[PDB]
């Protein structure tokens, strides 16, 4: 009743990478500055299920949006069923897979987070969001400190063999229970009302803005400095308590292919943090508000996680086949993205020059200022780890989901190599041949969340997330027919509306 | 001894509001896209309490202020007394008041916030300052989102009649007791030594400022670069821990008529955020220092709260009839408003290019970073709401008082619609007659505060709150012998020094 | 968790009804054969709150809609408060109300019913949907068999 | 709605009449005149509903009732400017699906 328990079992197949051996992987070194990588591959698989749609079902998620204002992750269990190995035996064009019991695959979990963690960057590999599919392990690297292709002095490689771990044949299987220490609610709820309008207009305030610096006296403009009282008149001067969120100004782009330049800007005019030398374009953004109200086209170049619609390829994607989320729900309490901040005066005035406004583009935080976090799309990350450092603020990941100092350890997985043949004689060189094979099946998990009961007295009826009465040729979310599942548009996770 | 107890008792009188039933209230769309409000108006009154004013007498206050170092309200006890509906018959030019014991008014208490706050606004409407005076309860109203005046999707009406409410004859009272969860202690304190300066003369540093980057040889400059000491002989370039709290920058403008510059700038020169596509002036501030030392007649634009000396109009008012705080106890750790928080260097050095420097105008937050909060002026607010969102930071707002999760809830008072005269036929349409009538009287209210008592050891006599010796017409906060209570001036909360 | 309680609260005012004096009421003659009434007018008002919007919040109502499969009304409580009885004294044209603490109403529940029903005919006169309205408690009559208007 | 053998009881109120000024001397006849008067205030209903909760395992999302998001000079349900309440459209009572 107040936690839901979210069971998902999927098939999984585990193939033997990068022939049991690691290897480092480098830039081709004809990348820019910016991007170059020093890190390594590794033999072993991970099972990344940080998604939401792998957890929620489309109806249990629809569920979750608007019955509540938040929801965490309390409690994790995960286990494996009914692994077993399939050793492929390749002669002429004949596959000819068999199956052996003897053979083991060894799993290992990191407990204490040794490893880099490499999870909540959002990378494909995730169990797959219809259970019907089977899917892929990811395979499992990381990266460290680089100049250029090299390595400079302190780049350190874990490789993971040599952390204990207990290894599984046919017949067995292994749960940890993980629990996520704490958390704050998500917010489910977007506001009522915004912060520049928190006041009842008809009792207006104690306070005196500037009105009129100057009146008319002779035709000429004196310069006798006058006040006025704030009221429902004009809201625009009334003093409030509060600011608004930090804003990271970004550019906007308009659907519509004929509003936007002809130019690439795309990396030029794009805003990016320059770091140690390598700039970086930010993005997932800091959590900006996507578009000005009544425009639904314009959206920040980036700042708006864009999910792609499936049956795409990665190289290059027109508009249509990507669906892009809409931050409107925050528009209250956080700047539009391509609006700037607001405006600061630069200079003083004198009887000889006249006043002057800079604006702000990028600004800070500032004490007395609320920010609203981004919204957790269904197929948004639902967790993220909170990089371990001296100091850090408001510790919430700009992509989604839930900062966790300890997150649920991504667990490792390899099937033991098992060697081909061994020449009769003796010799010191380590096996290059191996019985070609791969692991299977079953893997299962399920998180126990927490729910924060709505209760909305507002007599209004409340907006909902719901499909659509017209009739298509697919439904969406339903299989098509010839068996792809496929999603057409992300769900946000705020319908909900509570007053400020 | 170690907490003070203030108990206020003032007369009130609620008139029947919008004739009983809700409007929606809008701009009248001749307004600028800025101010746009779509909120609805409510037959309901509420009391607004979150004065000092209201419980403090300008003694008791006095006795506050220069004795301690800070409080924090603890404990609210709140009741009202001797409820009377009045029934006024109006005919001819008769008033004809007359009481009934039957008609009942009905008091609603929020407990948890299902409706908007719409407190800390700083709205008249509060307790009068002098408690002979008798005071109509203020309107309730409230805003949601709009697109200019229509009310898009999520505005939500809150219809305070649903909620359980008590209703309250003659000879009945309610108390309810409210608990503040806590806060920190408001400083009450000015710092006896600023920032800049938090180091003794005598020993000077072990580290070294870049003191001359060029040395004469030829009677050219060599680019030898050389260090030296920081010392008592040059105090600028020491190093220090610690940096001055955030700026966003306001503009300046002279008491003085002459100084300012003859036009209009009160908006566009004005500082202000520009929030989802409507820009918002920035009234209160950020806590900014008022003026530069030794001057005390430029003050900012925006960002000193500027209280009317009463008997003055709304509409327009001239200087005189305003009362302009001083931030001035806040030199110490916050930057001057007006002035630049700090100059940036903008390029590199280069044989062939002189370094530059840009201004930084406005400053967010960095770590190792200090700030002092905005003193609460006798006038001014004690509480605000922390509005609820998923992050905000050092929720101590900017007009003032104290930023509270759960601030003391506003309760709603309406006096029972009595119908008059129904038909005697049978009709289905509502009433649009009623018993034109008001009930009045006696809102008991105190609050237990906590006093963090002063013990300041320095030898040199503290600065105190003082009335002048010189005589004058009308003592500061006396009665005016038409009976018209006054205030003078405002009190700022901080006249004791602490050291930094 | 499983169960819902809606609490409505309405303001009401019973005017005087047929002077005191119960009244037959008919038909015109004029009316079809197929449209006759005998019945009575009564003095007495009574309160019909079977409307669903009468209970439920639109709110209420869509968070009951779409969140579950059915529902059913167990237990029932209603009362009444703070009745006052206005006379009205009028002269000239003022109206000039005036309240009395000594004259009384007085309220009849069926318990068994002997009397002909008259509701779930989704006649007006329902608690209104808002709750700041006040409205006017309606008429009670009923009818009975009929040859033409005897 | 639903049918009910025993519906609850319609409760029937009528004020009392009050007459006024008797003629001093008798008269067989009932009083034709009445001093004119009304009763007012303050009916309380509550009624307790159960509920059959919802558990629909269905994999699509499956429709709700919701207001639209087009903005609008007045909100559906609410009270116009002038400060009458309003109901834009009837609510059906079934929006859920479930397999028959």
């Amino acid at each position: 009743g107040d936690r839901v328990i979210t069971t998902s079992t999927r098939t999984w197949a585990l193939p033997t990478y990068n022939n049991h051996l690691y290897k480092q992987i480098s830039s081709q070194s004809g990348a820019s500055n910016d991007n170059h990588y020093f890190g390594y591959s590794t033999p072993w698989g991970y099972f990344d299920f940080n998604r939401f749609h792998c957890h929620f079902s489309p109806r249990d998620w629809q569920r979750l949006i608007n019955n509540n204002w938040g929801f965490r992750p309390k409690r994790l269990n995960f286990k494996l069923f009914n692994i077993q190995v399939k050793e492929v035996t390749q002669n002429d064009g004949t596959t000819t897979i068999a199956n052996n019991l003897t053979s083991t695959v060894q799993v290992f979990t990191d407990s204490e987070y040794q490893l880099p963690y490499v999870l909540g960057s959002a990378h494909q590999g995730c169990l797959p969001p219809f259970p019907a599919d089977v899917f892929m392990v990811p395979q499992y690297g990381y990266l460290t400190l680089n100049n250029g292709s090299q390595a400079v002095g302190r780049s350190s490689f874990y490789c993971l063999e040599y952390f204990p771990s207990q290894m599984l044949a046919t017949g067995n299987n292994f749960t940890f229970s993980y629990t996520f220490e704490d958390v704050p609610f998500h917010s489910s709820y977007a506001h009522s009302q915004s912060l520049d309008r928190l006041m009842n207009p008809l009792i207006d305030q104690y306070l005196y803005y500037l009105s009129r610096t100057n009146t008319p006296s002779g035709t000429t403009t004196q310069s006798r400095l006058q006040f006025s009282q704030a009221g429902a008149s004009d809201i625009r001067d009334q003093s409030r308590n509060w600011l608004p969120g930090p804003c990271y100004r970004q550019q906007r782009v308009s659907k519509t292919s004929a509003d936007n330049n002809n130019s690439e800007y795309s990396w030029t005019g794009a805003t990016k943090y320059h770091l140690n030398g390598r700039d970086s374009l930010v993005n997932p953004g800091p959590a900006m508000a996507s578009h000005k109200d009544d425009e639904e086209k314009f959206f920040p170049q980036s700042g708006v996680l864009i999910f792609g619609k499936q049956g795409s390829e990665k190289t290059n994607v027109d508009i249509e086949k990507v669906m892009i989320t809409d931050e409107e729900e925050i528009r209250t309490t956080n700047p539009v993205a391509t609006e700037q901040y607001g405006s600061v005066s630069t200079n003083l005035q004198r009887g000889n020059r006249q006043a002057a406004t800079a604006d702000v583009n990028t600004q800070g935080v500032l004490p007395g200022m609320v920010w609203q976090d981004r919204d957790v799309y269904l197929q948004g990350p639902i967790w993220a780890k909170i990089p371990h450092t001296d100091g850090h603020f408001h510790p919430s990941p700009l992509m989604g989901g839930f900062g966790l100092k300890h997150p649920p350890p991504q667990i490792l997985i390899k099937n033991t190599p098992v060697p081909a043949n061994p020449s009769t004689t003796f010799s010191a060189a380590k096996f290059a041949s191996f019985i070609t094979q791969y692991s299977t099946g079953q893997v299962s998990v399920e998180i126990e969340w927490e729910l924060q009961k709505e209760n909305s007295k507002r007599w209004n009826p409340e907006i909902q997330y719901t499909s659509n009465y017209n009739k298509s040729v697919n439904v969406d979310f339903t299989v098509d027919t010839n068996g792809v599942y496929s999603e057409p548009r992300p769900i946000g996770t705020r319908y909900l509306t509570r007053n400020l």
